[PDB]
């Protein structure tokens, strides 16, 4: 069962269990999927789905902060509740020890040797590892190795 099928199945379940918030949030996610599929004439693999989710979460993290500056705790919580629903679909995250071996391997593949190449390693690691590690952890582990 595909990731798209998984999300559509959760929309149906939300409808049958009368959880309107879950229905509406996941339909928002599915609307984003179909827009990219139509605009780009592609089929979504899990990797592209992760990027779509990550971008929708990042936008909401940004909104939560503007809402708090606007004294609207209600709005921030709602956006945060949306993130919790979207995060469920993200892949297993690499452990600290797994992240280290992966970076050591990739650093040898690139021939890097110093922090002056960290920007190059950051971009390449985000491609090779994808949604299995976030930027912050990747940044912190690169500093320790280079």
């Amino acid at each position: 069962m595909t990731l798209k099928e998984q999300i559509l199945n959760d929309i149906k379940e939300a409808m049958k269990q009368k959880d309107d918030f879950k229905r509406d949030s996941l339909r928002t996610l599915n609307a984003a999927f179909k827009q990219i599929e139509v605009d780009e004439r592609i089929e979504l693999d899990n990797e592209r789905i992760y990027k779509i989710i990550a971008s929708e979460i990042k936008k909401r993290k940004d909104a939560i902060e503007l809402y708090l500056k606007a004294n609207r705790e209600d709005l921030a919580q709602k956006e945060q509740n949306e993130i919790s629903l979207f995060e469920i679909y993200l892949p297993k995250q690499l452990s600290d020890e797994e992240l280290t071996l992966a970076l050591k391997q990739l650093i040898e593949e690139l021939g890097v040797s110093s922090l002056k190449e960290q920007g190059l390693v950051m971009k390449e690691a985000k491609i090779k590892l994808g949604a299995s590690v976030d930027g912050k952890r990747l940044n912190l582990a690169l500093k320790e190795l280079l």
